This record gives C-alpha cells, sequence and structure tokens, in this order.
C-alpha cells in the first residue's frame, strides 16, 4: 500500500513530496511551476487544476479514499481540495514553508511538515490540534503508523521522530 | 504501481493502459513515451543518476531505457510476472522481483548475474542497501530475506503475519524497515533481530 512510511523513516532531505498518486493507482497529482496542483489519469489527460496558492506548491498529497488533495505551499498553508477542484479548507498556523504533508489512515487527520521545524496535527474543518516541537532545523516529511496512532517526522537535522498525537516524543532515531 | 519520479522531481513516470511507459514533467506535458512491453507494466524505478529507466512486466521482462525513450536492453530470465525493480546505489546492477519467488540480479548491459532462491511465494519489493552489498527482498510469504551479491541468503526476518510489500534500508545501512498487509512497520537489524514494531 502507501510508501510515505517507509520513505520518511529511511529517505533523504532531497525526498520529492510534491507528486503523489492517488491510492487506486489511476490519477497522479503534481505541485506545478506556476502555483497550481495539476491532477491528470494515466492516458495523460488533465483532469482538474487547484488553484488558490499564493506562491510554490511544495508537498501533495491523496486522503485515503482518493477523494481529498491536501497542498503544501511556500505561502505557510496547507490547503484540502476535493478532486473535483473546489477548495474545502485552508490550514493556518505554521510561521514559514510548508514542504510536506500527509492524512491519517482514517482520513481525518493531517499532519505538515515545515521549515518552521514543527509538524503540526490539523482535523478537515481546519482546526490546529497540536504542534511536535523539538526536530532543530526544517521538516522535510512527515508520515503516520499504519494504525494512525504515531506520527513520523523527518528533517534536515538528519533525525528521524516518533510521537503520539498529544505531543509526546516517542523516539529519535538518529543518522538519517 | 507502475509510477515513479525522477531523484531530481522533474520527471514522473507512470505505466499506461497500453503497455507503455509515460514520462511526463511536472506541468503533465508529455516527455517521452516507452514502448516496447508486450503486457502490463508494474514496475518502474529511474537510476540513480536519473538518466535510466526500468520497467517491469507482466511479459516476465525488464527493459532499461535511457530518458530520451530508447531502449537499452532486456533482461530476460524471469519465468514469471516481474512485480518489481531496484537500482543499486552506483546504478549499475539491477534487482528484479518476481511472481516466480526469485530475485534476479543483473548488470546494466543485460546480463544475467544471480538468481536469489529461497523465498516461498512472490516476490514484491527489493532494495538495496546504500554500500550496494546487500540486498533485501520483500515476499508474500511474509519474510523479509537478506543476501549477499553472490546470491548467499544472509538472512530471513520473520514475524509479520501477512505478506510483506516493501522494504528499505535506513541511510546509514545498519537497519531494515520492513512493511506488511500486517499493518505493521517493522524494524530489524542485519542478525535478523526484530528492533521494534510500528502499528
Amino acid at each position: 500500500r502507501n510508501g510515505q512510511l517507509l520513505q520518511t523513516l529511511t529517505g533523504h532531505s532531497s525526498s520529492v513530496w510534491g507528486v503523489a498518486f492517488s491510492p487506486d493507482g489511476q490519477t497522479i497529482a503534481s505541485a506545478s511551476d506556476d502555483k497550481t496542483v495539476k491532477l491528470w489519469n494515466r492516458n495523460g489527460q488533465l483532469l482538474q487544476t487547484l488553484t488558490g496558492h499564493s506562491s510554490s506548491v511544495w508537498g501533495v498529497a491523496f486522503s485515503p479514499d482518493g477523494q481529498t488533495i491536501a497542498s503544501a505551499s511556500d505561502d505557510k498553508t496547507v490547503k484540502l481540495w476535493n478532486r473535483n477542484g473546489q477548495l474545502l479548507q485552508t490550514l493556518t498556523g505554521h510561521s514559514s514553508s510548508v514542504w510536506g504533508v500527509a492524512f491519517s489512515p482514517d482520513g481525518q487527520t493531517i499532519a505538515s511538515a515545515s521549515d518552521d521545524k514543527t509538524v503540526k496535527l490539523w482535523n478537515r474543518n481546519g482546526q490546529l490540534l497540536q504542534t511536535l516541537t523539538g526536530h532543530s532545523s526544517s521538516v522535510w516529511g512527515v508520515a503516520f503508523s499504519p494504525d494512525g496512532q504515531t506520527i513520523a517526522s523527518a528533517s534536515d537535522d538528519k533525525t528521524v521522530k516518533l510521537w503520539n498525537r498529544n505531543g509526546q516524543l516517542l523516539q529519535t532515531l538518529t543518522g538519517h
């Protein structure tokens, strides 16, 4: 199934988060060079353009059911979109570029990874639930455990950290 | 299944319904079409330098191509569908994982170097260690196996309760991560010992 967590546990600072494939494998989403996210099918047919961010989009993810898309931007926000292109929510609270984003397995929680050295957890109504503090540099990747109760973050500080939903730091994995 | 993106992030590959692999830029324009496979492509990988593409197919072959579309080699030797492909960190060795229960290792000039025999069911995934000397395979048989390049089996990592679909090494090469349909990720050392389970 989803390789985000393997990639966050073992991947490099340079791992690329601006392309995502839908869970059914039929749709590709790409953070494009024009402040949009574009969706296309495997034949190459353009399906949708997600317009709203005011600067570069760096991270994209699909919800586990494929119906919601999250985009992470240099504009310091995450935006949530329906696959028909409508903007559903803007998640405000990071203080710098947002590099990466992930959905929880149940689709109800969003995690974001920012240049501000934090991961933030959010619900779909756009409310901030938790801020995970401790990395000493920009956070480039984030993922959930398969049961959705542990969050993994990966940072330019060369560590991976494991956290629970109440913000407790469970483990730091060093040499990354 | 049948998608990849280049290490620099600027090229997206995807297997198409028509048995080709398409390469797109990040704006959804077509760059190249890789034509040659006679049935579905299940696995695509880019080499670390981003200059070579490997495709794994139901036609029992892996094809190697350059990024302007030219077929370079066809890797013939699996006896059933090839599900996964990986390149070694130096780009010189390719590993392929097949429904035939084997991993095969190949030079980028197409020669079969080794066949890694031991799994009792389909092999879904394969990875090289950062130093290129150890291969890990993830199988439907619920194990990850670790191998050297001479094809010798070094360890079998036992503990997942369902098929293992994904495997990778930590950046320092001393920890192996496995992901399974049992809804866990396990971390292991090279002596095959379980370090932790992530639910």
